[PDB]
């Protein structure tokens, strides 16, 4: 029963490459997705406008010449005063989006970054979960959103991917329609 | 900053229930994936998900409770999608068998995603026990000027930062 290894994992091989964790990880978090970003006034226009993201803290470094935007969908009447405190609230949030801006990368026509789909390979994507493909897509139309794919293209319909202004894709699903699709 | 007009305060309320779902990586090889994340890192093995048709699957991982997924195909699809930051490990078939084959992880020529990110308890104890396990580090804990964070790599060599966030703080 192990398969051709031309046709992917049984699920016996796979779960059985799976162990309980380990109770010293309990209390971990999955906390941030860096990406590298040319534009932060694009880019923090599209999370925050666009896509609905608060804007959790800005970092800056001056000697290295490069700041950090942390992005999530959080409740702005959260989010701490106090430096110290925002901190450690900001960075201890599930789900958020860092975006990395190198200095100088806006004015540079000759500089672009590589969103992972096209060789080399490797990151895909990220992906919000909506409550209705087909009108949040209708708004992102609206805004001027481009589009990877569109919710009624392709076979698999209903759900869909826009690119951020560093052509990052953003795949956009409904959760109780997934299982419709696949 | 300049940047002072491009945080939109106050979202636009059809954006109310959005929720930040996902992260997908590509894997050369989900058995050595697999074994990484769920215990070295200790994640859950949500879902795992075939498309012959296409040959791929996607495996799903989150920091989840195994008794809280639903055992029912359609009811566990629906719970895996509305899970809060899930990795989506995508496994094109065969590429575990091509020695001439490997993913990019974003930090060389050309550059683009940069890491995915867990926040720990105690940053020193969560590094000991990877050293322990032979996980591979780009950066201990004690080197340069940050110290106190770690970022380590994972079996394609995606870069995973390990952080407190109180010690950011700081
Ligand atoms: C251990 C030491 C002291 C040293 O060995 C040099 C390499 C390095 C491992 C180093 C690295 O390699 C890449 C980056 C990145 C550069 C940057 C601006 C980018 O490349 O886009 C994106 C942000 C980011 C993570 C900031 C932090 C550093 C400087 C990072 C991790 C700090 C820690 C550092
Ligand atoms: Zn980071
Ligand atoms: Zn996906």
């Amino acid at each position: 029963e192990p398969q051709p290894a031309s046709s992917g994992l049984t699920d016996e091989t796979a779960f059985s490459c799976c162990s309980d964790p380990d109770p010293s990880t309990k209390d971990f978090l999955l906390q941030q997705t860096m990406l590298r970003i040319k534009d932060p006034k694009k880019s923090l226009d599209f999370y925050t406008r666009v896509l609905g993201l608060t804007l959790l803290q800005k970092l800056d470094f001056p000697a290295m010449k490069f700041s950090l935007y942390f992005l999530a969908y959080e409740d702005k009447n959260d989010i701490p005063k106090d430096k110290s405190e925002k901190t450690a609230w900001t960075f201890s949030r599930k789900a958020t989006l860092e975006l990395t801006h190198n200095w100088g990368t806006e004015d540079d026509e000759t500089q672009s970054y590589h969103n992972g789909n096209s060789d080399p390979r490797g990151f895909g994507h990220i992906g919000i979960a909506v409550p209705d493909v087909y009108s949040a897509c209708k708004r992102f139309e609206e805004l001027g959103v481009k589009f990877v794919k569109k919710p009624d293209d392709g076979k698999m319909k209903g759900l869909a991917f826009i690119q951020d202004p560093d052509g990052y894709w953003i795949e956009i699903l409904n959760p109780n329609k997934i299982a419709t699709i696949i």
